[PDB]
Protein backbone atom coordinates (compact mmCIF):
# COMPACT_ATOMS: atom_id res chain seq x y z
CA UNK A 1 0.00 0.00 0.00
CA UNK A 2 0.86 3.87 0.29
CA UNK A 3 0.25 4.25 3.85
CA UNK A 4 1.94 1.51 4.97
CA UNK A 5 2.61 -2.21 5.42
CA UNK A 6 -0.99 -3.30 6.77
CA UNK A 7 -0.19 -7.38 5.47
CA UNK A 8 -3.80 -8.76 5.58
CA UNK A 9 -4.10 -12.53 7.02
CA UNK A 10 -8.23 -13.74 7.22
CA UNK A 11 -7.49 -17.15 8.50
CA UNK A 12 -10.86 -19.68 7.61
CA UNK A 13 -12.28 -20.99 11.02
CA UNK A 14 -13.55 -21.63 13.24
CA UNK A 15 -10.06 -22.62 15.38
CA UNK A 16 -7.85 -24.24 15.41
CA UNK A 17 -6.10 -22.44 12.79
CA UNK A 18 -2.80 -23.79 12.46
CA UNK A 19 -0.49 -20.92 12.93
CA UNK A 20 1.20 -20.53 16.46
CA UNK A 21 2.48 -17.42 18.54
CA UNK A 22 5.80 -16.42 20.54
CA UNK A 23 6.38 -13.52 22.51
CA UNK A 24 4.16 -11.20 24.02
CA UNK A 25 3.76 -6.94 25.08
CA UNK A 26 4.13 -8.53 28.98
CA UNK A 27 7.60 -10.17 28.11
CA UNK A 28 8.71 -7.09 26.22
CA UNK A 29 8.62 -8.64 22.94
CA UNK A 30 6.58 -8.84 19.91
CA UNK A 31 3.44 -11.29 19.17
CA UNK A 32 5.28 -13.88 16.53
CA UNK A 33 4.66 -16.88 14.75
CA UNK A 34 6.71 -20.21 15.97
CA UNK A 35 5.15 -22.39 13.52
CA UNK A 36 3.31 -22.63 10.75
CA UNK A 37 1.16 -26.10 9.47
CA UNK A 38 2.86 -26.77 6.45
CA UNK A 39 -0.24 -27.25 3.76
CA UNK A 40 -2.95 -26.24 5.40
CA UNK A 41 -4.96 -23.46 6.21
CA UNK A 42 -2.02 -21.84 8.12
CA UNK A 43 0.49 -22.23 5.70
CA UNK A 44 -2.01 -22.04 2.92
CA UNK A 45 -2.95 -18.98 3.97
CA UNK A 46 0.64 -17.44 3.07
CA UNK A 47 1.85 -17.38 6.77
CA UNK A 48 5.17 -17.91 8.28
CA UNK A 49 7.38 -18.83 11.24
CA UNK A 50 8.69 -14.94 11.77
CA UNK A 51 5.77 -12.55 11.22
CA UNK A 52 4.86 -9.73 13.70
CA UNK A 53 1.17 -9.82 15.17
CA UNK A 54 -0.08 -6.20 14.89
CA UNK A 55 -3.23 -7.11 15.47
CA UNK A 56 -5.77 -10.20 16.75
CA UNK A 57 -9.20 -10.26 14.85
CA UNK A 58 -9.08 -6.94 14.29
CA UNK A 59 -7.78 -5.58 17.39
CA UNK A 60 -4.43 -4.27 18.00
CA UNK A 61 -2.14 -5.93 21.16
CA UNK A 62 -1.30 -2.70 22.86
CA UNK A 63 -2.65 -3.85 25.76
CA UNK A 64 -2.97 -7.88 25.20
CA UNK A 65 -0.25 -10.06 26.71
CA UNK A 66 0.71 -13.58 25.41
CA UNK A 67 -1.82 -14.93 28.11
CA UNK A 68 -4.14 -12.58 26.38
CA UNK A 69 -3.54 -13.66 22.85
CA UNK A 70 -4.59 -17.11 23.96
CA UNK A 71 -8.13 -16.09 24.86
CA UNK A 72 -8.39 -13.39 22.05
CA UNK A 73 -7.55 -15.88 19.45
CA UNK A 74 -9.89 -18.87 20.64
CA UNK A 75 -12.62 -16.48 20.63
CA UNK A 76 -12.46 -15.28 17.78
CA UNK A 77 -14.31 -15.10 14.70
CA UNK A 78 -15.60 -18.02 12.12
CA UNK A 79 -12.46 -16.31 10.16
CA UNK A 80 -9.19 -14.50 12.15
CA UNK A 81 -8.31 -11.01 10.85
CA UNK A 82 -4.29 -11.29 11.77
CA UNK A 83 -2.84 -8.24 10.82
CA UNK A 84 0.96 -8.64 10.21
CA UNK A 85 3.41 -6.00 9.76
CA UNK A 86 5.52 -7.78 6.51
CA UNK A 87 8.96 -6.89 7.93
CA UNK A 88 11.09 -9.39 7.34
CA UNK A 89 13.86 -7.26 8.41
CA UNK A 90 12.36 -6.85 11.88
CA UNK A 91 15.77 -6.74 13.55
CA UNK A 92 16.58 -3.64 13.60
CA UNK A 93 13.75 -1.47 12.40
CA UNK A 94 13.19 1.74 13.77
CA UNK A 95 9.75 1.89 12.58
CA UNK A 96 6.93 -0.73 11.92
CA UNK A 97 3.57 -0.64 9.94
CA UNK A 98 1.49 1.15 12.32
CA UNK A 99 -2.03 1.40 10.97
CA UNK A 100 -4.21 3.39 13.12
CA UNK A 101 -8.09 3.16 13.63
CA UNK A 102 -10.73 5.17 15.35
CA UNK A 103 -12.75 4.41 17.81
Amino acid sequence: GSSGSSGNVVLPGPAPWGFRLSGGIDFNQPLVITRITPGSKAAAANLCPGDVILAIDGFGTESMTHADAQDRIKAASYQLCLKIDRAETRLWSPQVSSGPSSG
